[PDB]
C-alpha cells in the first residue's frame, strides 16, 4: 500500500546522456546508436535568440563546431542534420549502451518520467505530464535543454519528450525526438503565453479509484450521474469533458473496486461542488491529475 | 523554475539489485563487491512470521539453500551471515557494477530517494523522508522487501534505508544497511503502531524558501517572531520544534532571497493559524514537509 509520485528507473536513459557544445553554448544531447539529439537553439548566441533564422545560423557551422562528450570522453563528430526544432549529430561511435528504444509523440494526459540533465550529467528524476495545453510543470534551470521525458515498457524506453524552453509563466514547452514541439510554441525568445491548464479528468479519476485501494474511502458517496450531467461540472471547473473512451480504460480499475465509473463520477463532482472540507485524500489536499489510469494499475500491480 | 519532488538517478542502484530466494520466499537483495544484503525474514514461511526465531530458522539453512539471481544469471553463494536484521550472503563474484558506496544511518527528517523492486527487478523510483516516528510513507506490496533507500553525492552512493515491512496502518518500517531498524519495529507480524507523525518543520520552511524563489510569494507577511512564540505554535500544529540548529542550516536558503529565518517562521506560524484559504503553494494545498533545507539548494542550483 501507499501511492507515490514514481517515475521510472532512469538508468537506461542515464547511459544516453551527453553534453553538446557549440561555440558558448552547452546543453544536454541524447546518444542513440550513432546519433546525438539535441535542441536546435545549441547554435544560438543569446541575441541569435531573439529572432533566428536556424537555416542561416547552420551555414556557418561545421561538423567539428559541434563538440560532443560522453562522461569525460569526446565523441568525433562525422554528420550533422536539422530535423524540425532538433539536431541530430552523427558521431563514428555507436552507444554501447544504448537501450531498445523508441521515439513516440504523446497526446495531452499521458504521463512520463524527465531526467533533468546539466552538462550532460544527470541531476534528478521526476514524474511529469503533458498538460492539455502542452506544456509540463518541470523543473528546470538554464542548461537543463536537452533532457528527456520516457515511458518504460519491460526493456523499451520509448522517448516521448526533450525540453527546450521556459516560457515567462514557469512552464516549461519542448518538443517530441523528431523535433516537433508540443503546442504552438517556437523556439524563439519572445513571449508566448500557455492557453488555458484544463485538469485531465479521466487521471484524476484513476487516481480517485487509486485511493480506495489504499484505503481512503471518505469521499465515496450515495450517488450517480450521467456522462452529460458529469461534464456539465466538469466544464465549470476546467475539467476535461470525459469520455465513453475514458471510461473504457477505467474498466480495469472500476472492476477491481467494484466501484462502476459513473458512481466515481458523482463522487468527483461532488468534491468538485463542496471541495475537501480540510480533509486529504493520498496524503494531497487537492485532486492530483498527474496518474493516467495505467500509472495506476502499474503502481498498484507492481509491474516491473 | 518549477519545483518537484525530484529523486536521484537511479541507474548506480539499478546495477546492484538481484533477487534473493530461500525455499518458496523471493525478495530483493543489494548486491555490492562480493556481497548480497537483504532481510532476514528471506528465511521465514508465513507460518514462523507471527513469532520468528531467526538464529534457530538460520541453523536449517546452507549457502545452497539461498537462491541470488543477477539478472538472468545464478550467483554461487559461498558464505552467509546474520547482522542484526539482514543477511549477508558472501557470493563468489564481485558485482562489476559495484558504484562507489557507503552505508549511512540518517536522522528523521532526513530525506532519500527509493527504487522499489520486485524479483530483482526495478519498478520504479520516488522521493521520501525518514518520518519523526521512523516510519516511511512509500508505495510497496508484497515482493518489494530489499528494496532500498539512498542518497548521491557526484559519484558515491550512500545506502540508508532497505524495507522489511509494512505496517497495518500502510506506512513502511524498515532498517538501515547494518540490519538495525529505524524506530522500535521489530520483523515480526505482530501489530505495531507507529507514534505520532509530527511535521519536519525545518523541511516546511525551506519548502517555503523554495516556494519564494520560484515565485510564490503570497504567504509572505508584514510578522516576525522568536524561537521560543513559533514553538508554542509548532506544538499546538504537531510541528517539530525549530532550534538554532535548523536556523542555522536555512542560512543559505535565508541569505538567497533575503529573508530572515524568523521573518518565514512567522509565515508559516500565520499559514498554521488560518490555513491556506483555498490557495496553493508551489501547486499543493499543503504544507510540504519532504524536502531538506539541501535538497531545496540542490534543485534550485542544478547540483548534478
Ligand atoms: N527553444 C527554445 C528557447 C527559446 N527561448 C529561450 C530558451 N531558453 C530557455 O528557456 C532556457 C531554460 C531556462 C530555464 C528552464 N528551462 C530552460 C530556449
Ligand atoms: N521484517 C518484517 C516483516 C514483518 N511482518 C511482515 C512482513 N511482510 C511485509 O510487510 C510485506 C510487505 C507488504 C507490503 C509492503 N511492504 C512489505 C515483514
Amino acid at each position: 500500500s501507499g501511492f507515490r509520485k514514481m517515475a521510472f528507473p532512469s538508468g537506461k536513459v542515464e547511459g544516453c546522456m551527453v553534453q553538446v557544445t557549440c561555440g558558448t553554448t552547452t546543453l544536454n544531447g541524447l546518444w542513440l546508436d550513432d546519433v546525438v539529439y539535441c535542441p536546435r537553439h545549441v547554435i544560438c548566441t543569446s541575441e541569435d535568440m531573439l529572432n533566428p533564422n536556424y537555416e542561416d545560423l547552420l551555414i556557418r557551422k561545421s561538423n567539428h563546431n559541434f563538440l560532443v562528450q560522453a562522461g569525460n570522453v569526446q565523441l568525433r563528430v562525422i554528420g550533422h542534420s536539422m530535423q524540425n526544432c532538433v539536431l541530430k549529430l552523427k558521431v563514428d561511435t555507436a552507444n554501447p549502451k544504448t537501450p531498445k528504444y523508441k521515439f513516440v509523440r504523446i497526446q495531452p494526459g499521458q504521463t512520463f518520467s524527465v531526467l533533468a540533465c546539466y552538462n550532460g550529467s544527470p541531476s534528478g528524476v521526476y514524474q511529469c505530464a503533458m498538460r492539455p495545453n502542452f506544456t509540463i510543470k518541470g523543473s528546470f534551470l538554464n542548461g537543463s535543454c536537452g533532457s528527456v521525458g520516457f515511458n518504460i515498457d519491460y526493456d523499451c524506453v520509448s522517448f516521448c519528450y526533450m525540453h527546450h524552453m521556459e516560457l515567462p509563466t514557469g512552464v516549461h514547452a519542448g518538443t517530441d525526438l523528431e523535433g516537433n514541439f508540443y503546442g504552438p510554441f517556437v523556439d524563439r525568445q519572445t513571449a508566448q503565453a500557455a492557453g488555458t491548464d484544463t485538469t485531465i479528468t479521466v487521471n484524476v479519476l484513476a487516481w480517485l479509484y487509486a485511493a480506495v485501494i489504499n484505503g481512503d474511502r471518505w469521499f465515496l458517496n450515495r450517488f450517480t450521474t450521467t456522462l452529460n450531467d458529469f461534464n456539465l461540472v466538469a466544464m465549470k471547473y476546467n475539467y476535461e469533458p470525459l469520455t465513453q473512451d475514458h471510461v473504457d480504460i477505467l474498466g480495469p480499475l472500476s472492476a477491481q473496486t467494484g466501484i462502476a465509473v459513473l458512481d466515481m463520477c458523482a463522487s468527483l463532482k461532488e468534491l468538485l461542488q463542496n471541495g475537501m472540507n480540510g480533509r486529504t485524500i493520498l496524503g494531497s489536499a487537492l485532486l492530483e491529475d498527474e496518474f493516467t489510469p495505467f500509472d495506476v494499475v502499474r503502481q498498484c500491480s507492481g509491474v516491473t
